[PDB]
């Protein structure tokens, strides 16, 4: 009964592709692309080597560029109605039938799941799902006796290999399993084997798996009371906005399976309205990932993360395409693949090449957004606040821990302008499948720098990460949205609170995106409240980018570089200068880019600035000799930190031109600092230009009256905040 | 009898430009942006303030704007025929006339020559330059009567401040006395004045200027039996090559009085013959700045020069169309033009957008080429090799001193792939024009740093500079040329010989930009042979550009960072790991911009690998945190340093492939290491591919015979080289 392809690439879609080649621009290029990469790769003939390495080693990189070219043969066999590409997937599907069931598990030892093909499952899984769709494309070029063969000895198998066989890799929640889950139930729509579809609808039952079983990044494998299968990975690590816990690195990575596989169900088993799973959260998430990028679609390096990943990947062409024709035609869908510059080679790919020649594109507007964490969206969250045509852009992480993947960054920031990072989140150390750097795997800074809080821009409490660093502690954690209101372009507000990284400590954390009269950017406002039960060593980092150009404080400069600390970060960092402030506020400028920035922060005489660099303890240079301003405050127990982050003027090396060098800030005073309210009152150098931010800090309600009293003033107001000019 | 304005743009010129508006693109483009900028500043106002600050700073930018908008203002108001723009300049020359002339000398004191509009006599030249070219674009618009005014108590009380109150200003061969000469000259061309056209020719006579004293760079103010005046600034330090000895960064700078002013004698002065002075350098030389820019047209960081500087410049937007204009109308200036994107708004730019139209410009071949450096191409110079299409670039500096801003670095190399730099010149420790970093101006780090032979890729002896770091001494060595040849694209060699650096010590350095088989890429062979009469420490640094990948020599890693030496350099150096060789050849490899590089070198088992890192005694922050890979060669008479930089492969983090990311070399080996010749084998990994390098020290002639032995087998061949496949 079943027709093949069916799955993803269509027998309706394939007429209807045929009938337009020509008339398609994005499509006809993304053909020629292709047709001439499986052309160069069948000259070069088919290997399929013992496996040995690690990734970006021979047979890690072989077996890989392996899975893809079949994928692409498979659609080139059906679109160009050539037997070539047909010929070239069945010797090699029978070449791997010779010497996949004679191996032995991959020689590499590191993973908690190893492999058959690659060290890792992960890596079989990613094969079996572009193979699935291969072979869905030469299943009736295949006599019934090869299908037999192949089905017996290579995928039956295989499916087994990375599901039962290794329970610990197939039945979590995470996104291991969900490209396990899509790899099995791809393979099983293909055969018709409903125990496979099954298996990779709810998982494995009775799995056996023991209590504090682990894999190695710190993560649990299985979580009390969960489900296991794709349609628990849709339900439990998604946000009720198309929020992925993991982060959008590792978001952008499970987009792949989750659409693909959803593609698949869709066309094979449509009663299963997998699309409108959870609220439709799939398609939804779509839009929240691109909306997770910046100016140049870079994703923001939440979390594990590494910087340069874009919504130019593989994983953003599909996630788009399959997006555009399965969910509602998005038109701001056709921009992203029009900046693109490719679609997928199937009836997906053939909507979007329409929809752009009929004229339908939109431009994917990039907003000011708040994305609620966990299941239920009562988790924390993240938040985005972006002025005016994406012309700066604050991201506030506020969230869950976020699985294996996650930091200790409660209430971090990071600040970017127009695609340069301004204030940084460092992202993962790691070099993603550079075989020269640990394998490509994740290396031991990874945790003891990159996943540290000294790392981050947020509250570091006597030298000790956010939960002591313990994974199983923060997992049980997140903070709590105190309020976001992005309502007026030029006033944008979101606050959160933590209370649980530090037993005994409350930190309330307010940021602003403010556009005001006396600046000639919008800048960001930074409060972060402390209340503690007793007295404590707080750091607040700034991890700046760009070269230091003035300070209004003296610093000393040490004929030795030492760490900064023994521990939990601080053995990574050398102190390259210790400074004392000339008073109430200090301030650091830099250059960045060809643009000037300042910092402004309100100091005590005992605070202490430190001048800090990535690099101690680093003895294979898997750091960045990064730079940062630590502001450390010792013994104390309440206190308020405040901020303002400038954007100012410009210089070019062309025209030797330095214009608005200096900061416009004349002054930042609390003016009123309690439990209750907290008020600061904001004055530029130019002009009489004063503003006030008043915090209402125990009631967010927005039909609630405040009446306060500065210097014998009275100020009223209704709702958590206000900020209004002082004449 | 004189037409007015006829130096610049000419009356005949304003003719020809307002038939031809509205259908000039590039001009039109220009047009409509300068008439914008002009507008604006004429609705701001006029503001000549009391002159008080450093570059950056409110006064000297403000007075550098008004010179700028003169110029523009002069150029709209023929072009436009409109006299608002006449006015503009008529007020605010005459708003000049009035504090002009009670303006005391500038109250900052760090110029060896004080201007009065500006800290710095170059300044108020600068001024001078662009003034008078308003001042001849409205010549007629004003009364005889305000004329004289304007000339009697502003023009000719500032040619004479300018030059005979500070002839150590003006009677010099430097950028200084160029601008300086084009100043008086210019002002002495528009009022017909003799004396100063003379004064302009050829310097004050008998100027009675010290000989040995020095400017605030460290160089000569005066040199014995030197002329002075324009003439003596295109004879002397422009060699017969069109190369300015000061280095492609000030030669950027000079360009505009050198073609301006020239410009202004052709058209005034026919019978000056000035584009046919010292066989038609001026033309030349735009050529050869041309040249000496990397692939994105940023001229190489040599001797004083700040990286970013580029041919997008407005001397070079000058000096393009000057040289289209009054030369042979090289058609592949145009190309330039195009790239520039704008014109001068007169004759020469009406030629430039003229010829574009036409359809006449042609690709500016970027090549290699050798420089001559000294008045007679006999004080060394500068090679640059580049493969294919300007895919790899090599600069092999071998000059003479370079006069002030000049380097202790004979024979040091850099090195670029298309735009990016791999191994650095350092450039200069300033950061030009930003107020902030002491007033702009050139910062003590540049002493002692940056000129500094330690902070360069070249020998380093028992830690003491070239020349011991004195002008002096330096200023009377130049490095000589052993050979250059570069006629085989393939295989490009040249080899230079500096005996004075270090006396009793010869360095014989031989560079080569090689493609051949077995290696994807052109690499770049570095052989440095030394002779000495003693045993001393050479230290060779490599100061590469990118993130470390792999090494295969173990180093230790220390738990502080102390700085590599006391003086000369060391100081700013932290040692950040020392390894010692695992055997013959040790290697090094980085990620830089998506490619993989590897530096290879033949190391003996003594030898010390440093690893360091710029930045110790860096009070301010004045210097770049950038890394370097330093072999140290202790207690050592003779030796001969073999090195290969190669690039392979790449990376991308959207797709997260590595691709060929180890060497390709097996072994590089020293066959021959004698004083009349050096040999060195290169084999490939591939078994087959075997190339060997001979090289005859001690005779260049091109016709001479050599026959010699290696592992019992003859080699014959003619000329200083020979590279040959072993078979
Ligand atoms: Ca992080
Ligand atoms: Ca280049
Ligand atoms: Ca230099
Ligand atoms: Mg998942
Ligand atoms: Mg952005
Ligand atoms: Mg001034
Ligand atoms: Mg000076």
């Amino acid at each position: 009964a079943q027709e093949h392809p069916s799955l993803i690439l269509t027998k309706a879609g394939v007429e209807k592709i045929r009938a337009e080649l020509g008339n398609i621009p994005i499509f006809d290029a993304t053909l020629e692309k292709v047709k001439a990469e499986v052309d160069a790769e069948i000259a070069l003939g088919i290997d399929t080597p013992l496996p040995k390495d690690y990734s970006g080693g021979y047979t890690h990189e072989r077996h890989k560029r392996n899975f893809f070219i079949l994928q692409k043969a498979g659609v080139l066999y059906q679109i160009l109605n050539d037997e070539k590409y047909a010929l070239y997937i069945k010797d090699m599907l029978f070449q791997y039938e010779g010497m996949y069931k004679d191996l032995p598990v991959h020689p590499q030892t590191r993973s908690y799941a190893r492999g058959k093909l690659f060290w890792q499952c992960l890596n079989d899984s990613n094969w079996l799902v572009y193979v699935s769709q291969a072979y869905d494309c030469v299943y009736d070029y295949l006599s019934k006796k090869e299908r037999k063969q192949l089905e017996k000895n290579l995928f039956r198998p295989f499916a087994d290999y990375i599901s039962i066989e290794n329970p610990q890799f197939y039945n979590r929640v995470h996104n291991h399993s969900t490209w396990g889950n899509a790899a099995v139930g791809m393979i099983g729509l293909v055969m018709g084997d409903e125990e496979l579809i099954q298996r990779a609808l709810y998982g494995i039952e009775d799995d056996g798996l023991p209590i504090g079983a682990k894999d190695n990044d710190g993560g649990f494998i299985k979580v009390e009371g969960q489900k296991a299968g794709f349609l628990a990975n849709i339900d439990e690590p998604f946000s009720p906005d198309g929020y992925y816990t993991e982060g959008p690195y590792y978001q952008r990575y499970a987009m792949y399976p989750f659409l693909i596989f959803a593609e698949a169900l869709h066309n094979v088993r449509p009663q299963q309205k997998i699309f409108e799973h959870k609220d439709g959260v799939l398609l939804k998430s779509v839009n929240t990932l691109l909306s997770l990028s910046d100016a140049d679609g870079e994703f923001f390096p939440l979390n594990d993360a590494q910087k340069g990943m874009s919504y130019h990947s593989r994983e953003l062409v599909t996630a788009v395409d399959i997006a555009y024709h399965y969910g509602n035609h998005n038109p701001q869908l056709l921009s992203i693949a029009e900046e693109q510059g490719q679609v997928l080679l199937d009836d997906s790919g053939l909507a979007v090449a329409l929809g752009i020649r009929e004229g339908k594109s939109e431009d994917f507007q990039k907003k000011s957004i708040k994305l609620s964490d966990g299941a239920n969206g009562d988790q924390g969250g993240v938040a985005i606040l972006r002025y005016g045509n994406e012309a700066m852009t604050l991201v506030y992480k506020y969230a869950a821990q976020g699985l294996s993947h996650g930091h200790y960054d409660k209430l971090s920031f990071s600040l970017y302008e127009k695609g340069t990072e301004i204030l940084q989140d460092y992202g993962l150390a790691r070099f993603v499948n550079i075989e020269q750097k640990g394998g490509g795997n994740y290396l031991k800074e990874n945790t003891t720098w990159a996943k540290q809080t000294i790392a981050h821009n947020t509250l570091v409490q006597n030298e000790t990460s956010h939960f002591e660093g313990k994974y199983e502690v923060g997992s049980q954690h997140h903070s709590e949205l105190y309020f976001f209101d992005a309502s007026n372009p030029e006033v944008q507000v979101v606050s959160a609170k933590e209370q649980n990284a530090y037993p005994g400590t409350e930190m309330h954390r307010t940021m602003a995106l403010i556009k005001t009269d006396g600046f000639e950017k919008p800048f960001v406002l930074d409060i972060l409240r402390v209340g503690s039960n007793a007295a404590n060593q707080y750091d607040l980092p700034f991890y700046f980018k760009g070269q230091v150009m003035q300070t209004n404080f003296d610093f000393t400069t040490p004929k030795s570089l030492e760490p900064l600390g023994s521990d939990n970060g601080y053995q990574h960092l050398w102190s390259e200068g210790l400074g004392q402030p000339k008073g109430d506020n200090s301030q650091l400028s830099w250059l960045e880019n060809g643009r000037f920035y300042t910092l402004t922060t309100a100091t005590n005489n005992d605070d202490e600035l430190h001048f800090v660099r990535i690099g101690a303890n680093d003895p294979e240079f898997n750091l960045r000799r990064d730079a940062g301003l630590i502001i450390r405050r010792k013994n104390t127990k309440n206190t308020t930190f405040v901020s303002i982050l400038e954007s100012h003027g410009h210089y070019s090396p062309v025209s030797e031109f330095s214009v608005n060098a200096n900061s416009s800030i004349s002054k930042i005073e609390l003016m009123l600092d309690t439990k209750e309210y907290t008020a600061v009152l904001i004055d530029a150098k130019s002009n009489t230009e004063q503003t006030l931010l008043i915090l209402a800090n125990e009631n967010k309600n927005v039909n609630k009256e405040h009446i306060i009293e500065i210097k014998g003033k009275e100020y009223r107001w209704t709702g958590p905040y206000q900020f209004i000019k002082i004449n």
